[PDB]
This record gives structure tokens, sequence and C-alpha cells, in this order.
């Protein structure tokens, strides 16, 4: 699924991401704009062969289970599939433990480099919250 | 679908029930568990013939299309099957429409004889909103 900005705004606060370890709803919008361009089945392969999965680009180095990740960890407890859901809970409920493991947002490369910092609430303007 | 309480709650709130026509939330919710014990597939024929449809129990004689009720109105220009849908969109739409006609929440008769009048906060509490 490829959300619209204001539809994956609403979805990530039913979901309790606004204010989640301190991060205001934009900072989680403007992750997944720069992460996935909002689309639910976005993959990428990693030069050391893990892969990234969903709308936040989570990890099978160390998140999710492909099974193709020698090495890897499932900190999740998820098959990585569960992370391409048009259902955004999966991929939530994952996201809330890596920003709780020591790093915040930083785990996050894309919004460590174009959203922290920035007027994040921009990303949730003209939306019904 | 059957919804949970929290459940419909957050997503009446989301289609902007909470305050439509000055009726909280838990007016929304109280009338939903009465008319159709928050089953989005209910369905009762009246004794006119005309047929009451979903969450909240639309009436073919004015709000929809089926095709059986001889002599009726569509006033929210739906077939009455949209009112059926996991998705509540159609009958929050509709809702909207029969709410603002002039008898306000009155035209359910489960809400004027349940919910109007009562504690109707009861209805969200313990649910995020
Ligand atoms: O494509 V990945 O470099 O974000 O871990
Ligand atoms: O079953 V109906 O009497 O609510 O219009
Ligand atoms: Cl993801
Ligand atoms: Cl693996
Ligand atoms: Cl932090
Ligand atoms: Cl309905
Ligand atoms: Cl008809
Ligand atoms: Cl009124
Ligand atoms: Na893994
Ligand atoms: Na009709």
């Amino acid at each position: 699924k490829v959300f619209g900005r204001c539809e994956l705004a609403a979805a990530m606060k039913r979901h309790g991401l606004d204010n989640y370890r301190g991060y205001s709803l934009g900072n989680w919008v403007c992750a997944a704009k720069f992460e996935s361009n909002f689309n639910t089945q976005a993959t990428n392969r990693n030069t050391d062969g893990s892969t990234d999965y969903g709308i936040l680009q989570i990890n099978s180095r160390w998140w999710c289970n492909d099974g193709r990740t020698p090495g890897s960890r499932n900190l999740c407890n998820i098959p990585c599939s569960a992370l391409l859901s048009s259902d955004i809970t999966a991929s939530v409920n994952c996201a809330k433990k890596i920003v709780s493991d020591g790093n915040g947002m930083n785990a996050w490369v894309a919004w460590r480099n174009r959203c922290k910092g920035t007027d994040v609430q921009a990303w949730i303007r003209g939306c019904r919250l």
C-alpha cells in the first residue's frame, strides 16, 4: 500500500507513535517519506546482504527474520514479510522496540540526515488528527 | 466486520464523528451498540418493507437504494450494500447527512430510547483516542 501523507499520519497516531519516546508524529511521517516514500512494500538490499523492509525500512540484520541474512538476529520476533503488509501494525510495533533501544530515531539513517533538526511539524500540516 | 467498542470509537473519531453536529463520540458508539451490536453486516427488515443496514441501521425508505423498497428515496446517493462494508466510511458519510437533517440523533430510535440523556462517555472509557 502507498499511503498519502495525512493518511499515514493518522494511522501512525492511531498506533501510538505521536510523542513515542518523545518523538512527535512529524518525525515518524518524515522518516517514512524518506525511507520508503510511504510504500509499505518497499524493500532494499544492503551491501552486507541484509534487506530493509516496509514503510520504515527495518533491517533483517537485527530486527526480523527473512531466512537469507546469515548470522542475523530477529529482535522483533517477526518474519520480515510482516513488515510489508498494508496494515502497519507489525512495522509500528517493531519500530517502537528499535527507537527504545538506545540511539532513538538515529537508527534510521534517513531520519538523521533529512529529518532531525528540521521543521517536522510541516509533515502533519493540513491533516485531521 | 464486528468491531470491538474501543476499535469502533477510534474509527468513528478518525471519520470526524466526535462532536459532529454537537454529538460527542460516546453518543455514536452507544447508538452503534444498540442498533447493530457493532456489526457492519447487520440488516433488519421493517414492517413497511424497507430494510435497515449496517452499524447504524440506516433505512432504505429514505437514505439508500436497495431496489426493493417501492416509492423510497436514496438521499445518501448510495447502494444500501455499501453500508455493510467493513470500511465504515459510507455509513459515516450517510449518518452525517441524517444527523444534519433536522431531528439530530433522534432519527435513531435506539439512540433516543437508550442513549439520549445517559452517561455516554462510558462508551469511550478505557479507549486510546
Ligand atoms: O538500504 V539499508 O542501507 O537503509 O540499512
Ligand atoms: O428495524 V428499523 O425499525 O430500526 O427502521
Ligand atoms: Cl517498516
Ligand atoms: Cl536469516
Ligand atoms: Cl531519544
Ligand atoms: Cl449503517
Ligand atoms: Cl427501491
Ligand atoms: Cl441536534
Ligand atoms: Na534476521
Ligand atoms: Na431507497
